């Protein structure tokens, strides 16, 4: 067992193993910059916040704890490190996370610098290539955003923060169950949009401005759309915004390359079984420079069978434990 010390960073407490050195508040449960001696690398150890304060933040613990062993991608956050200071289960209240620092996210950079094609080519093939993993372990994000998307100096792009309104599905604006892994897509679209443009695609200030901002882009949905939502209150919402018409993508990102353009048009798609998939979107021309089938690796299959039981907060907090003595740190 390593060596541990203690210390207060910003009123919250820290009990880290002897490895990790010069801990540095980066945001706020809360994130950390720290020197991992035994590499010789900078690494974000995240502290969770009350992990086993109700039911809902023990399975959340486990969930969170779950998919990060499970990511190992060049293009998703993976564990370098998982420990607790607690010795035996009887103690245990306290999970640290640590993986390797990334410096920005992609809000931090739109901003600030003006993008050029070449930089949104190489940012967004990134995001598509830890999408398609991710998909592939039948796992939905649900939350992709700017400030979801960690970057360093070198542009090098990996998703975090696993599931605003502005890059939400206009089918989870309207809750609808049974989303499909598409939801991920249509935000691909708006933060691509953003970084092609400068500027938020749907900068909306509730649900229902959210949805009219969407509709004058992408035109009111066709008839075999429409009679697919059985509220009868959204349909009315919908039907009642005159008729809007599909606005020229061509238009509206007038100065973008036009395979940019090509690809925004089958990523905002209303109808999320005809939005282009991860794997799809990886083959599409305005990649060419990017693209190589034989390294956009799949997922081995997930277990999140977990997600259907209620168990107490002290059964979750047992699997928990588990899984952080079971952990095996990567090459
Ligand atoms: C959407 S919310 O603003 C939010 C944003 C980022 C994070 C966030 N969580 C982490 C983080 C750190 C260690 C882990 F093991 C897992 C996640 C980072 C991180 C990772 C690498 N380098 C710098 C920071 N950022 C958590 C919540
Ligand atoms: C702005 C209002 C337009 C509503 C968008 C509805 C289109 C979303 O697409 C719908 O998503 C569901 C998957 O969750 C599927 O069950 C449907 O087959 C699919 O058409």
């Amino acid at each position: 067992r390593p060596t541990f010390y203690r210390q207060e960073l910003n009123k919250t407490i820290w009990e880290v193993p002897e490895r990790y050195q010069n801990l540095s508040p980066v945001g706020s449960g809360s994130v950390c910059a720290a020197f991992d001696t035994k590499t010789g690398l900078r690494v974000a150890v995240k502290k969770l916040s009350r992990p086993f304060q109700s039911i809902i933040h023990a399975k959340r613990t486990y969930r969170e704890l779950r998919l990060l062993k499970h990511m190992k991608h060049e293009n998703v956050i993976g564990l370098l490190d998982v420990f607790t200071p607690a010795r035996s289960l009887e103690e245990f209240n306290d999970v640290y996370l640590v993986t390797h620092l990334m410096g920005a996210d992609l809000n931090n950079i739109v901003k600030c610098q003006k993008l050029t094609d070449d930089h949104v080519q190489f940012l967004i093939y990134q995001i598509l290539r830890g999408l398609k993993y991710i998909h592939s372990a039948d796992i939905i994000h649900r939350d992709l955003k700017p400030s979801n998307l960690a970057v360093n100096e070198d542009c090098e792009l990996k998703i975090l923060g696993f599931g605003t309104r502005w890059y939400r599905a206009p089918e989870i604006m309207l809750n609808w169950m049974h989303y499909n892994q598409t939801v991920d897509i249509w935000s691909v679209g708006c933060i691509m949009a953003e970084l092609l443009t400068g500027r938020t695609l749907f900068p909306g200030t509730d649900h229902i401005d959210q949805l009219k901002l969407i509709l004058r882009l992408v035109g009111t949905p066709g008839a075999e759309l429409l009679k697919k939502i059985s509220s009868e209150s959204a349909r009315n919402y919908i039907q009642s915004l005159t008729q809007m018409p599909k606005m020229n993508f061509a238009n509206v990102f007038i100065g973008a390359n036009p395979l940019a353009v090509d690809l925004l048009e089958k990523m905002l798609v209303l109808d999320s079984d005809k939005r282009i998939t991860a794997a799809q979107a990886l083959a599409h021309a305005y990649f060419a420079q990017y693209h190589d089938p034989d390294d956009e690796p799949v997922a081995d299959p997930y277990d999140q069978s977990f997600e259907s039981r209620d168990l107490l907060i002290d059964e979750w907090k047992s699997l928990t434990y588990d899984e952080v003595i079971s952990f095996v740190p990567p090459p």
